[PDB]
C-alpha cells in the first residue's frame, strides 16, 4: 500500500531485483537529498560503467533528457519507472525528486522491486503539521522523529507554534530564544531542511501588542533572530485574543509591513502566514467588517488560515467557498484533529475522516494540529500527508491500518485494537465527536436490549463481547511491554493500564450476568468494586494536569455498557434476593448526582457531603457566583456548580 498513494499508477506483474551491480547517472547534478536516500538503498551494492542504468534527476538535468515529457508539469511532481532495463528518479524539481525515493523505498521490499510507472504530484501545495496546540509542548527528541516522518510521508510544512512557548507568544515574544533553546531550534532547522520541510516560525503577539514603532521593529527583529538560526517561513498568529490586537486593519499593515520590507527583501524566504482573529465561521461576525478587511487589504502572497464552520470541524465544499469568498485566496486549512487540549483525560487515536475530498483546489494548504502526545499523533498525521497528498483516492480505514502497521510493525493488530476503542472524545463545549467501537457496538446494543427486558440475549454476541475483552488484555499487556517505540509506549501506559482495567471489569460483569449461584456472584461483585477503586486510582493519580486530568479510555460504547450491565444484574440480584447490594458504577470514597474528584477539589455533577477524612477546607464555590474562603479550616461535612476545594 503506497502511501501516499500516487495520481497515476501502472503496474505489470512482474518484479525485478534490486540491481546488485548498477551505473548510477545524475548522482553529482541532483537533490543531494534524494541522493542520500538513494545511496543508503544501495547500500551493499556497488557502481560502475557496468549494470543496470538508475537515472536520477530534476526536470533539465542531463540524467532525465530521455523522460522530460513523462515528468509531470507539477510542483513537487516527479517520474518513476522501473522495469527489467533501469530505473527512473525524475523529479519536476528538487523536492520533487526526493520525494520519487520517498516511493522508490515503499516498492522495495526483500530485495525486489515491482515493474512500475508512476506519474505523481500533490493536489495540495502545503501539507503538513501545525504544533499549535495547548498544553506542554513537544520534546526536542519528539520534534526530531517528526521531522523525519513528514519528509517520508512527502508533508512539506511544519508550523511551530506552541500556544505555552514563552518566546512564542505574551509577553516573551518581544525577547530571542535563550542559548540553549536557539541551538535546538537551529538543529530543528538544519533537519527539516534535510527531510524537505519548510519549518514555519510562528509569534504569537495579539494579546499585549502596541499599534506602535517599538513592538513593529521588536517583532522584525525577532523575525531577523529566528532567520540567523536559518528559519526561512514565518507566521502571524492572532488567535484566542482579545483587545486592540483583534483590529483588522492593523492585523493587515503588519503582515504587509513584514512582507515588504523582511519577506520580500530578503534573498530566500519562502511562506508567509497569517491565522485570523475570526478563524471558523461561528466566531465570525457575518454583520462585521473583519474578514473582508483581511481580504481586501492582505497582499495577496499572504496565507490566511482556517479552521472550519466550527473551531472543531471537518471541512466541506460549502464551508470553504463560503471562507474563500471573503479572504479572496484560497483557504490555508488549520484542521483540529487529533488535537486533544480540550478533552486531556481522551486519546484520539481513530482514523481521519469527514473531509470533503473533492476541493483540492479550494485550498492553498492542509495542517492539522495534533495532541501534545507526539507520537501518538502519527496516526493521524500520516494519515493526513495521505489525504492531502490524493484527496481523490483517500481511504480512511485502510490509511489508519497502514499507519498503525508503519508506526508499529511489531504490535500493529494490539494497537489497532487499542485505537479503535480510543477514538471518541466524549460529551464536549466544542461539539466534536468521533465514531468509536463500531465493529462491536451491535452485538452491545442487542445484548442490553434484550438483558434490561427478561428477553433472552444471543449466546453469539455475550461471546463477541467475551471475546473483545481477552483481545483488549492481550493488547494492553503486550504494548506495554513493547520496547519498538519506547516513546509511544511512555506517552500511552496510563491509559492503557486504564483499557487493561476496564477489559477485567467487562469480564467479571459478564460472569456475573451467568452467575452459577449466590457465592460466586458475590465474589464477582467485590472483584468489580475492586477494579472500579483501581480505575479510580489511575484516574487521580495520572495525567493530572488543571483542565480535564486523570485517563478516560473506551468510553462511548464499552465503558458504557459494562456500567449498565453492572447495574441491572445488581438490581436483579437484590430482587431475586432481597438484598441491598450498592448498584453504583464509579468508586467515590466521599458521600453525598454523583459526586466528583478533581484534583483537590470535591463536586457535585452540575444537602450534605461527607468526606472520607478531616482536610484542611481551601474554600467553597456554589453556583445556582457564591464563593467563601475556608481559612485552613478542619472540614469532613459540608451542608447547604458545587465545588469545595481542601488541601491534598
Ligand atoms: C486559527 C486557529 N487557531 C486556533 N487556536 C486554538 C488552538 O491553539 C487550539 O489547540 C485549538 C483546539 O483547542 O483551538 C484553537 S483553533
Ligand atoms: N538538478
Amino acid at each position: 500500500s503506497l502511501q501516499p498513494p500516487p495520481q497515476q499508477l501502472i503496474v505489470q506483474n512482474k518484479t525485478i531485483d534490486l540491481p546488485a551491480v548498477y551505473q548510477l547517472n545524475g548522482g553529482e547534478e541532483a537533490n543531494p537529498h534524494a541522493v542520500k536516500v538513494l545511496k543508503e538503498l544501495l547500500s551493499g551494492k556497488q557502481s560502475s560503467k557496468k549494470g543496470m542504468l538508475i537515472s536520477i534527476g530534476e526536470k533539465g538535468d542531463k540524467s532525465v533528457r530521455k523522460y522530460s515529457r513523462q515528468i509531470p508539469d507539477h510542483k513537487e511532481g516527479y517520474y518513476l519507472s522501473v522495469n527489467e532495463k533501469e530505473i527512473v528518479l525524475a523529479g519536476n524539481d528538487e523536492r520533487g525528486t526526493y520525494y520519487a525515493l520517498q516511493t522508490f523505498a515503499q516498492l522495495l521490499k526483500d530485495g525486489k522491486l515491482p515493474e512500475v510507472e508512476i506519474k505523481d504530484y500533490p493536489s495540495v501545495r502545503y501539507r503538513g503539521v501545525v504544533e499549535g496546540f495547548y498544553g506542554t509542548p513537544w520534546s526536542h527528541q519528539a520534534r526530531l522523529s517528526q521531522l523525519k516522518f513528514y519528509g517520508k510521508n512527502k508533508m512539506n510544512t511544519y508550523i511551530y507554534g506552541p500556544k505555552d512557548d514563552p518566546y512564542h507568544s505574551a509577553p516573551n515574544w518581544r525577547l530571542p530564544y535563550p542559548d540553549k533553546e536557539a541551538a535546538q531550534l537551529q538543529e530543528l532547522v538544519a533537519v527539516a531542511n534535510e527531510n524537505e520541510v519548510d519549518f514555519v516560525w510562528a509569534i504569537h503577539p495579539g494579546q499585549d501588542i502596541k499599534w506602535n514603532k517599538e513592538d513593529r521593529d521588536l517583532l522584525l527583529a525577532k523575525f531577523e533572530k529566528m532567520y540567523q538560526l536559518g528559519v526561512r517561513s514565518f507566521a502571524v498568529f492572532f488567535d484566542d485574543i482579545s483587545g486592540e490586537g483583534t483590529n483588522p486593519q492593523k492585523q493587515a499593515e503588519l503582515l504587509n509591513y513584514i512582507d515588504e520590507k523582511f519577506a520580500q527583501v530578503k534573498p530566500d524566504i519562502n511562506q508567509l502566514v497569517m491565522c485570523p482573529t475570526e478563524y471558523n465561521k461561528s466566531w465570525s461576525n457575518p454583520n462585521g467588517n473583519y474578514l473582508t478587511t483581511l481580504g481586501d487589504k492582505l497582499n495577496p502572497s499572504i496565507q490566511i488560515m482556517w479552521t472550519g464552520d466550527r473551531v472543531i470541524s471537518d471541512i466541506t465544499r460549502d464551508g470553504i467557498s463560503w471562507i474563500n469568498e471573503r479572504i479572496k485566496r484560497p483557504a490555508y486549512i488549520w484542521w483540529n484533529f487529533p488535537v486533544s487540549d480540550y478533552v486531556r483525560d481522551h486519546l484520539l487515536l481513530g482514523p481521519v475522516y469527514g473531509n470533503d475530498t473533492t476541493i483540492a483546489k479550494e485550498m492553498s494548504g492542509f495542517v492539522t494540529n495534533p495532541m501534545e502526545h507526539a507520537e501518538s499523533s502519527k496516526i493521524a498525521i500520516y494519515s493526513v500527508a495521505s489525504y492531502a497528498w490524493n484527496p481523490a483516492k483517500y481511504d480512511t480505514w485502510q490509511t489508519w491500518k497502514d499507519a498503525i502497521r508503519t508506526i508499529l510493525p511489531s504490535a500493529a493488530e494490539e494497537l489497532e485494537c487499542f485505537a479503535m476503542h480510543n477514538s471518541d472524545l466524549g460529551p464536549n463545549g466544542h461539539g466534536y465527536r468521533r465514531e468509536e467501537s463500531m465493529d462491536i457496538q451491535p452485538a452491545a446494543e442487542r445484548f442490553l436490549k434484550a438483558f434490561k427486558e427478561g428477553k433472552n440475549y444471543d449466546k453469539a454476541d455475550f461471546e463477541t463481547l467475551q471475546y473483545t475483552f481477552e483481545r483488549m488484555k492481550e493488547s494492553a499487556d503486550i504494548l506495554l511491554m513493547n520496547t519498538e517505540n519506547k516513546p509511544l509506549i511512555v506517552e500511552i501506559t496510563p491509559w492503557v493500564h486504564q483499557f487493561k482495567l476496564t477489559a477485567e471489569m467487562g469480564e467479571e460483569v459478564l460472569k456475573m450476568v451467568e452467575g452459577r449461584n449466590e457465592s460466586y456472584f458475590l465474589r464477582k461483585y467485590n472483584h468489580v468494586k475492586a477494579l472500579q477503586q483501581q480505575m479510580f486510582y489511575i484516574d487521580q493519580t495520572s495525567n493530572q494536569n488543571p483542565y480535564q486530568p486523570g485517563v478516560k479510555t473506551a468510553t462511548r460504547v464499552i465503558k458504557p455498557l459494562i456500567d449498565r450491565t453492572f447495574a441491572t444484574v445488581v438490581k436483579f440480584f437484590n430482587q431475586k434476593f432481597n438484598a441491598h447490594l450498592d448498584a453504583t458504577t464509579d468508586y467515590m470514597p466521599h458521600k453525598m448526582l454523583p459526586l466528583q474528584v478533581k484534583a483537590n477539589r470535591v463536586l457535585i455533577s452540575p444537602v450534605e457531603i461527607e468526606l472520607d477524612a478531616i482536610y484542611p477546607g481551601e474554600n467553597i464555590q456554589i453556583n445556582f457566583r457564591l464563593s467563601a474562603g475556608l481559612q485552613k479550616a478542619p472540614v469532613k461535612f459540608v451542608r447547604f456548580q458545587f465545588v469545595l476545594t481542601i488541601e491534598k
